[PDB]
């Protein structure tokens, strides 16, 4: 009924109180079945609660559906009534919040995705697909995806939520352990980093640990989005009593921390497990009417994978290994969809010192996509760091970059509108960073030319607003192609003196001449002393990989 932006304007204007749990109420009224089914079997009891929080103060309630949607209630013989559920949940919450804001619930589906899981992105996406249609049909005034704890099957819940809606507010959250890490390994600055970018509205955090807990992982996510942001923590460190899990912390104990959210720019606040009627009414109180405070985010260049986060703080060994050119093993086994293989290459490459994986599937029209999807999946999960996407066509990069669990590093685009556009916009609607090689209708031979690239590119880019989104490749050429590597140098020191990240196809500089890793050591060398932050390489020389560090040491880099 409200859409973002009317949403958006009432949050600038004051920071908004959420409800309490449902399911501890229902049971303390006599009902313990499945809550999704309340909806349909006892609706009053539904009601009841959401009208006890309205009540009590609450500007929004959420719908009485974490559990609705196909996947997950088909582990509960409910998946044929997913309708009726998710419509009377919307009509029950409407009636009861009046002119109060009604938010669609949707929980995660419980099933991890492949290769942890069986799950492909495409079917989470269907799955979250059809609960958000029909809460948009029944008039919510936003979603919110609560506790998820896996972040490609996140994205897959707002990129399809998105995409039924364009209007409709939307907030995802993820849950942390006491450590700060989410089930398969997010942080709370990966999390922000990789969702910030999404078209999504808000950001925040539930369930899981108290108010005290969750307060330096709000604060490290608060850094890093300036985005809307949510705190529904749990009423206290769980304690077990008469066989039971309970969450004792009074309302005044858990109000009193409302001050300190507040402070870090909270915009909505609730409460998870443990959260009654009547700590809302002290919240309520205690929060009265404030206007949000300003907050200024940190702006960082990094990509990452569900459990590492890759800064270019320093120089980043990307691997150049997972490619077919030119490996007549690997090019066989990736035709007839060997991922055991591939899984074994990531692995020994970072066990080496790669800390992100360059993946490239040769020819393209020769590679199932399905495959393609396993892989991208499987990856940043088995070898646990993120992908450097080496792809070429247009379809097969939606597919990978829709499916990739994190923020991903898009390897190359030509300095060509066309292509630099269309790669933009993809990376902009999926998330990711761009690889911007210096060349397009042809190769530079000299500094000069790379120059003219770089400056055409940063002007494309520009326009596009996505300046501080790219890492630039001077283009490394055979020395069997008289190419000129001095004017790479030259141009590496140029783009790095304006501030920007580089990278180089290092192998390309001897593909075509032997002891080619001797001057692929000479260059790498000689480029990290121009300031070069990056390269695809081959992490199994042990020659270059080890003047490299010996390289960072002299230079003081690390040791």
């Amino acid at each position: 009924m409200r859409n973002r932006r009317e949403v958006s304007k009432l949050l600038s204007e004051r920071v908004l109180l959420l409800d309490g749990a449902y399911g501890t109420e229902f049971m303390k009224y006599g009902y313990d079945d499945l809550p999704e089914e309340l909806n349909i079997k006892a609706p009053d009891v539904v009601l009841k609660v959401h009208r006890s929080y309205i009540e009590s103060g609450s500007d929004v309630i959420l719908t009485n559906t974490f559990g609705a949607t196909r996947m997950k209630l088909r582990k509960h013989g409910l998946e044929d009534k997913l309708d009726p559920i998710v419509r009377n949940a919307v009509r029950i919450a409407r009636r009861a919040a009046g002119e109060k804001l009604v938010f669609g619930d949707i929980g995660p589906t419980g099933e991890l995705p492949y290769p942890l899981g069986s799950t492909l992105f495409e079917e989470f996406y269907e799955n979250f697909r059809e609960t958000v249609e029909i809460m948009v049909e029944e008039g919510v005034d936003g979603i919110i995806f609560e506790t998820f704890s896996d972040i490609l099957e996140l994205k897959a819940a707002v990129l399809a939520a998105r995409e039924v809606s364009r209007d409709v507010f939307l907030i995802a959250h993820m849950t942390f352990d006491e450590k700060g890490r989410s089930l398969t390994g997010t942080d709370p600055a990966n999390f922000a980093i990789t969702f910030d970018e999404l078209d999504i509205d808000a950001l925040g955090i539930n369930c899981s640990l108290g108010p005290e807990e969750i307060l330096p992982i709000f604060q490290e996510l608060s850094q890093y989005t300036d985005k809307f942001l949510v705190v529904e923590p749990n009423a206290g460190k769980p304690i077990v009593e008469n066989g039971k899990t309970v969450y004792p912390l009074k309302p005044h104990d858990f109000a009193v921390h409302i001050d300190s959210y507040y402070e870090l720019g909270v915009n909505i606040f609730g409460g998870c497990c443990g959260t009654t009627p009547e700590h809302v009414k002290l919240f309520r109180k205690v929060l009265g009417n404030r206007k949000p405070l300003q907050r200024k985010k940190k702006r960082i260049f990094a990509v990452s994978s569900p459990s590492k986060l890759v800064t270019f703080d320093h120089f980043v060994v990307i691997g150049e290994r997972i490619n077919p050119a030119g490996r007549k093993k690997l090019w066989a086994e990736m035709q007839k969809g060997n991922e055991e293989i591939v899984i074994k290459e990531a692995k020994t490459q970072v066990e080496k010192g790669a800390e992100v994986l360059d993946v490239n599937f040769g020819i393209e029209s020769q590679i199932d996509v399905r495959y393609v999807e396993k892989i991208v999946q499987t990856l940043p999960y088995v070898s646990n760091v993120p992908l450097s996407l080496d792809i070429q066509n247009v379809d097969l990069t939606e597919r990978a970059l829709r499916a990739y669990p994190g923020r991903s590093l898009f390897n190359s685009a030509k300095v060509d509108e066309e292509e630099l556009e269309m790669k933009i916009n993809l990376l902009k609607k999926y998330g990711g960073t761009l690889i911007v090689l210096l060349m397009g209708k042809d190769v530079p031979k000299s500094f000069e030319e790379r120059k003219e690239y770089f400056e055409k590119a940063l002007k494309i880019l520009e326009r596009h607003d996505f300046s501080d989104r790219v890492i630039f490749d001077p283009g490394v050429l055979p020395l069997g192609a008289e190419g000129k590597p001095v004017e790479v140098l030259k141009t590496i020191e140029f783009i790095s003196s304006k501030g920007f990240n580089t990278t180089v196809g290092l192998s390309n500089l001897s593909f075509g001449l032997p002891d080619r890793s001797y001057y692929n050591t000479a260059f790498l060398v000689l480029g990290i002393s121009k300031g070069l932050s990056s390269a695809i390489m081959n992490p199994l020389d042990e020659t270059l990989m080890k003047t490299l560090n010996a390289t960072l040491v002299i230079l003081e880099k690390k040791e």
